[PDB]
């Protein structure tokens, strides 16, 4: 019962039995079943009956192990469980003698079984084996149930985690079906799924560095998907998305990950209305198919606090994100904008409410700082719109048709944190303030090229699985996060 | 023929006397009816001259051609498929505007909105008759003809010249993408379970491949790109997902010709409680299954040498043959090698071997990659005709994959070619800890030690299958966008 000893004993049995013959790791075992298929064909029959003349092979994991003449085991496999009822009469001798071959069984052992099915004596459904095989051997002592959390080695030896807390087995579940339901989601409308370039020339932003070898150039890892997806727009593929890995080199964070899974699309002919539709849409749509209600409950505090319900029953509440600061500072900011005399307005309007005061102060940080200050929770009870931010704060989406300084441009927000960002591309190579006269000149010259009218959109898929699967990190929510060893 | 510079400069002059005017060349919204393959369908069988009236759509294009009084004629593409604009003056709203300034405005490549109704040409080839028509995004170059583009670094660098003007190209990429749906709904019919896995892994490249380096700043930490997929999978096979997959981009760092780029999207997946006879099996029926999906055909046309050249006709119709790589090399070179392997004797007999016959080259010897060398020349060109595995390599050749059965030295390992090209790599993972040479990337060796089921693995170069099925010589022509020096 010291997991040196345990593992140091173990690893002695594994040659001893290799010694004699026996081989401990097996190459091939013929699988007729699966525990869960097993479960569905076989959980209706009667208590006490056996079924002895079909004969099955299942295999699995031991994670619960009971002690002359009977063993019960608990036998693991696909997130699910069935009992091992092993009795002296049904055993085949021939094999092996029966107490030096189920003695050699502990917890974590993956065995193969050739056996028939039947329910226990009360009728708990169970497989009792003729013979039971060691297909792989465990050779450490597993955590217990509870063993793991706070652990965080979880997060570096995931396999312990997946096999002992189920939670998170159902949680990359989930994520895996999320991530389904929107490439669908997608593909329904006549979206195009595409692969783009993880390697750029041009990379504003914080970025990786790589170099190739033979080339001789150093390239940059990408923010983001936009500019290639774009230039597939001016290409005629005018309903386009991409499910992709992106990477930003700051600080890691609680919601923060160096490495993180984006669903960036562009849709041509489409505006900033579609796109608040699609984004409806497609959450109403999503939480319903995942928990048959629109209303979700999600712990913000520990597990230990009372969580909120979050309801995702559409339409959402849409905050211009200018208007209410106006209405809550009660002051008229603008008229637009930067423009030294609202600036130091803005400006007094930190100082009193004694936010931050950022520096650099210029002005698209202080609307920023006084944007979430007052608007970025204003509502946790279900996501919400940040609308129609100032064009000093976005040089990519269009000009606003009647609000002037402003863009057409929405961010969704879940429960205090930026989810969904959409805006309407700016098709307009002479008002792109970015193109420069002497990559993203290749976005640019495709933006002579006559690129449509389109709104693009851009989505958090961490971050939603962290709060469709309730958990308060990123780290949960991704199956292998980035660690310091 | 006009100078593009000025015509460019031209149209920009254009855009801003349009704005001077009040207009805005670069519209909001314009709110659309239909798209244009649903055009298309709905409207083809109308009879020759037919003509619906009361009805009227609002519609999207670009503007591929123009033809020069009170009638004119486009052609408005979009979504791969055309229809031609017949604007007549006597339907044409005045109240908007004139006709005559409106549509001489109109010049070939601009995205253009149309509210009108659809109709047959006399000529009896389908169109759409705009009451009103509206620029919507404008094109500033004269764009190039179906000679501009291939062969030509553009094709690549500006793709979206190459997806508008060829129409060959963006059929290619479709393609493409059918290949990968059609491979994660295969997948996942099986009851596989789709992961992501890092990009970024402490653990470097590996003796195949050189790693690509980044740095992590804040944690001041060397990451590499990953060159294979396969440890997280494998700890997640260990972990209690039996069947478990990734479809994802791949990062080598060796030298870059038609077969190879640096970056490349593969798909790897690992199979608890499968041995590879239900590996290749699964090889055989996925390619088989895909191709006919495809092409309603076994059998499709690859041209291994250039387009003038003749084309090889390939057959997928499986089995596959099977070629046991040692026992071919003997049997080809008529000389035995081995028993085993690494053999100083050995090693010299496989040189001599090189040298007197092909005159191929020698290389840093490791016996391995000796094997790997007359392995390349001798077995991997012999079938052109079919898809083919060269199976049960050496242990020596193979250091993750599981010992072969009753052959000794030798690992229970397929490997599959398209054309003489690697396209797929299975063999069954060795769950062993004491039987495994690198435990002596710790990580694993410690999953190993949880135990991990018997298992099996395999993985696709995506980007060369795609070659293969829509006939391409080069791998940056199945690439969005391919890396090039500027
Ligand atoms: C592509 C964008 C669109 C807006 C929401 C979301 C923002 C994104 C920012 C971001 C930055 C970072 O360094 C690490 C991360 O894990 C995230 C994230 O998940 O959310 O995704
Ligand atoms: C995952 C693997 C399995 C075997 C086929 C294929 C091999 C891979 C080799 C390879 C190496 C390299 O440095 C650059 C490349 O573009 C490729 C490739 O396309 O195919 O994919």
């Amino acid at each position: 019962v010291d997991p040196r000893l345990y593992f140091e004993n173990r690893s002695k049995f594994i040659q001893d039995q290799k010694d004699k013959g026996i081989n401990p790791y097996p190459h091939k075992f013929e699988r007729t079943i699966s525990i869960p298929e097993f479960i569905e064909k076989y959980k209706d029959l009667g208590n006490g009956e056996h079924l002895e003349d079909t004969i099955l092979n299942i295999t699995g994991r031991i994670m619960r192990v009971s002690a002359q003449k009977l063993r019960f085991f608990d036998l693991v496999g696909d997130g699910e469980k069935i009992q091992v009822l092993a009795n002296y009469s049904f055993h085949n001798h021939e094999k092996g003698n029966f107490a030096e071959c189920y003695d050699k069984i502990r917890r974590g052992d993956i065995v193969g079984i050739v056996g028939f099915p039947g329910k226990s004596k009360k009728g708990e459904l169970s497989i009792f084996p003729k013979e039971t095989i060691l297909l792989s051997a465990c050779l450490h002592m597993l955590p217990m149930k509870y063993g793991l959390k706070d652990t965080e080695i979880r997060y570096r030896q995931r396999y312990l985690d997946l096999l002992i807390n189920e939670s998170s087995r159902h949680t990359f579940v989930t994520r895996t079906k999320i991530i389904n339901f929107l490439r669908n989601f997608l593909n329904e409308r006549g979206f195009f799924e595409v692969e783009t370039p993880m390697m750029n020339l041009i990379a504003n932003a914080r970025p990786f560095i790589t170099h190739h070898n033979d080339l001789d150039l150093d390239l940059y890892l990408r923010i983001a998907t936009e500019l290639p997806l774009k230039m597939l727009i001016v290409g005629g593929i005018d309903k386009v998305y991409e499910i992709g890995k992106v990477f930003r080199n700051e600080g890691i964070d609680n919601t923060h990950n160096p490495e993180f899974t984006s669903c960036e699309f562009y849709w041509a002919y489409a505006d900033y209305n579609d796109l608040i539709k699609w984004s409806e849409d497609f959450f109403s749509q999503l939480v319903y198919h995942l928990f048959g209600t629109y209303k979700i409950s999600y712990n913000k505090d520990g597990p230990e606090n009372q969580p909120i319900e979050i309801d995702f029953t559409p339409p959402y509440p849409k905050v211009s994100i200018v208007e209410e600061i106006e209405k809550v500072t009660n002051t008229i900011l603008e008229q637009p904008f930067d423009s030294n005399e609202t600036i130091e307005k803005m400006i007094n309007i930190i100082k009193e409410h004694k936010i931050e005061l950022p520096n650099p102060p210029t002005a698209a940080k202080l609307l920023d700082q006084l944007a979430s200050h007052f608007i970025e929770n204003k509502y946790n009870d279900k996501p919400f719109f940040i609308v129609e931010h100032p064009q000093i704060m976005s040089p990519l989406a269009k000009y606003h048709r009647t609000k002037p300084g402003l863009t057409e441009r929405l961010e969704m927000f879940i429960c205090g944190k930026e989810v969904l960002n959409a805006y309407t591309e700016l098709n307009d190579p002479f008002k792109q303030k970015e193109c420069f006269k002497l990559l993203d000149s290749a976005f640019c010259t495709s933006l002579e090229y006559g690129l449509p009218p389109t709104g693009g959109l851009g989505l958090g898929i961490d971050r939603i699985t962290m709060f469709l699967t309730n958990k308060n990190s990123i780290k949960d929510v991704i199956l292998f996060p980035t660690m310091r060893p």
